[PDB]
C-alpha cells in the first residue's frame, strides 16, 4: 500500500492533465495560423511606396 | 445468537446495496461518454475564427 501511495504521489507531482491540452493545442494552432497571416500582411508595407512614384 | 446479531448489525451499518449500484454504474458510464463528447465539442470553438480570415 505504501508503494502504491508513493507512485500516486509522484503522479500527482509530475503528470499533465491532457484534457486541458486538448483545447489549448487547437487554440495555439489557430493562433499560429493567425500570426502567419498577420506577418504576411506586415511584410507588404514596402509595396505602397511604389504607387507614389 | 448475540454474536450473530452483532455481525448482522455491522452489515446493516456498512454494507452496500449492490442492486442500486448496478444501475448507477451503467448510467454513469453513459454520462461519462456524453460528457467526453460534450467536452470534445467544446474544444473546437477556436476553429470558427479561421473562416473569417
Amino acid at each position: 500500500k505504501l508503494q502504491d501511495s508513493l507512485d500516486a504521489g509522484v503522479g500527482n507531482l509530475v503528470d499533465a492533465d491532457l484534457a486541458k491540452e486538448s483545447a489549448k493545442l487547437q487554440s495555439l494552432q489557430t493562433k499560429q495560423q493567425l500570426g502567419v497571416q498577420a506577418l504576411s500582411i506586415a511584410n507588404q508595407s514596402s509595396s505602397s511606396i511604389l504607387s507614389l512614384f
